[PDB]
């Protein structure tokens, strides 16, 4: 027999994602490496692996929409909510969405893509909001200039009482 | 940090639940005696105990659909998806949602409404699909053809981790 976990996670640790459509603002190729980045914040930590698919049904699908665009939370245009993603779970479970009437830039024009990213697929994994300002799961967008991201401590302490720390190395 | 806790049971014995509508397929009386059959059967083996409310909020809903149906958990027209449930907790947690696309019976002319729903609420009582072949929440629909249900050992085993033996 098998009981329910006691945490919303992912039961495997090969997670596929796909980007479903592209913003406007910014290139194919800088909504990819953006992503890329996003997804190896978390993978650097955890024994979670992360593969692109072209097409078809991934885990985590990505996609960006105004207003109505196919779940029960509606974008809400200009400034306010700017993304959300759903916890692990069946169907839309993991799916991260990208409100396309803000500007999403690889800088600091804008919300920087990669740092929205980083932060919606923590929710894709299964972290809600942290209480530490430091964290990454803070709600509260912020850009700090500096030229090398790295996880804050609470955060990987949540990713890791998930999935584990995989590599230490 | 925080994280999405899971409700690995229900916190009380005690369950409520509510049959929003009804299927074409069966008459209500039929539709009433199989889910209150198929509750029995978790009732039978755990103190749980449950009771049937009219109107108003109950910890477990039922109801047929079709399609989308108002959760994002679509069903698809006949055959594939039959049935879901969400796990324990509060709000849809417990709901049971059959896929009226479907043929559902008192007998073996279509799914058997009373089998889907034992196995159903398995899961509204938070236990996950089982690897052995003959337990009831094996992801497989069959019927024996036997007067008498028998709650299989696989199942006995993970409802009282759960809850315990009544
Ligand atoms: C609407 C959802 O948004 C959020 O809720 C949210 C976003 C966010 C971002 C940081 C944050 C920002 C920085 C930071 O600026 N790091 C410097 C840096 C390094 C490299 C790049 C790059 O390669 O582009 C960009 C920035 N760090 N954190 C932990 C912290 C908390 C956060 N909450
Ligand atoms: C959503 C998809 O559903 C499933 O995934 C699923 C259904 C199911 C049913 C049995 C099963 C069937 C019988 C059986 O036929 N029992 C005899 C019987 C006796 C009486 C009645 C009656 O009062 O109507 C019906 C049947 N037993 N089990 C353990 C086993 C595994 C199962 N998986
Ligand atoms: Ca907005
Ligand atoms: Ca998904
Ligand atoms: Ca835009
Ligand atoms: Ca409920
Ligand atoms: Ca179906
Ligand atoms: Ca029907
Ligand atoms: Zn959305
Ligand atoms: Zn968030
Ligand atoms: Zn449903
Ligand atoms: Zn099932």
């Amino acid at each position: 027999y098998n009981v329910f976990p006691r945490t919303l996670k992912w039961s495997k640790m090969n997670l596929t994602y796909r980007i479903v459509n592209y913003t406007p603002d910014m290139t194919h190729s800088e909504v990819e490496k953006a992503f890329k980045k996003a997804f190896k914040v978390w993978s650097d930590v955890t024994p979670l692996n992360f593969t692109r698919l072209h097409d078809g049904i991934a885990d985590i699908m990505i996609s960006f929409g105004i207003k109505e665009h196919g779940d029960f939370y509606p974008f809400d245009g200009p400034s306010g909510l700017l993304a959300h993603a759903f916890p692990p779970g069946p169907n839309y479970g993991g799916d991260a969405h990208f409100d396309d009437d803000e500007t999403w830039t690889s800088s600091s024009k804008g919300y920087n893509l990669f740092l929205v990213a980083a932060h919606e697929f923590g929710h894709s994994l299964g972290l809600d909001h942290s209480k530490d300002p430091g964290a990454l799961m803070f709600p509260i967008y912020t850009y700090t200039g500096k030229s090398h991201f790295m996880l804050p401590d609470d955060d990987v302490q949540g990713i890791q009482s998930l999935y584990g720390p995989g590599d230490e190395d």
